[PDB]
């Protein structure tokens, strides 16, 4: 089984909004591919918080 471990692993941990208008960017708001508009979580590769992280990688 793999093992759950953020120490050593990650070095940077953002967090991100107060509100679904923050919040959108782990739901279905910014997933392109997902129809539904009621909050759904979306998929986390095609949601925008994905895109948030991929820039901060490239630019750090």
């Amino acid at each position: 089984n793999i093992p759950l471990d953020n120490a050593g692993l990650v070095k940077k941990t953002i967090l991100v909004g107060i509100n679904q208008f923050g919040g959108g960017h782990f739901t279905d708001m910014s997933d392109p591919t997902a129809t539904t508009a009621n909050g759904a979580i979306g998929r986390k590769d095609k949601v925008s918080a994905s895109t948030l992280r991929l820039t901060f990688a490239e630019k750090a």
